């Protein structure tokens, strides 16, 4: 479990995707990772967003758990950094799924909001109905809470 996680960790730190920075495991726990996500989608591209990836002791039979620690204003994340990400839901989780694929799909989600099945519906509606107003909302919130962009 820690054995699988460490090698996944090493492989990603060595060859990171461009949208993933400061990938490292917690000072103490090897089954918790932290990373900055760098969205490209305005206005989130102004800041970087830190996330906590937790591996359960059962991993890879059980799916890992991702949350944002940095606050983000987004249709698909709640105020506590929670997300619905199919690839790591229990319904869908497959032990042969790697963490890099999890991270890829999260990057996709952040970049391309799912308006059909959102976490924050008002936000989904806003984004469909007044994209420019959404953008102002997300921007102020990004600038206010975002980690500086590398």
């Amino acid at each position: 479990a820690s054995m699988r996680v460490v090698k996944e960790l090493e492989d990603l730190q060595k060859k990171p995707p461009p949208y993933l920075r400061n990938l490292s495991s917690d000072d103490a726990n090897v089954l918790v990772w932290h990373a900055l996500l760098l969205p490209d989608q305005p206005p989130y591209h102004l800041k970087a967003f830190n996330l906590r990836i937790s591996f359960p002791p059962e991993y890879p039979f059980k799916p890992p758990m991702i949350k944002f620690t940095t606050k983000i204003y987004h249709p698909n994340v709640d105020e506590n950094g929670q997300i619905c990400l199919p690839i790591i839901s229990s319904e869908n989780w497959k032990p042969c799924t790697k963490t890099c694929q999890v991270l890829e799909a999260l990057n996709v989600l952040v970049n391309r909001p799912n308006i059909r099945e959102p976490l924050r519906m008002d936000l989904a509606d806003l984004l469909t109905q007044n994209p420019e107003l959404f953008r102002k909302n997300a921007e102020e919130f990004t600038l206010r809470f975002g980690v500086d962009r590398p």
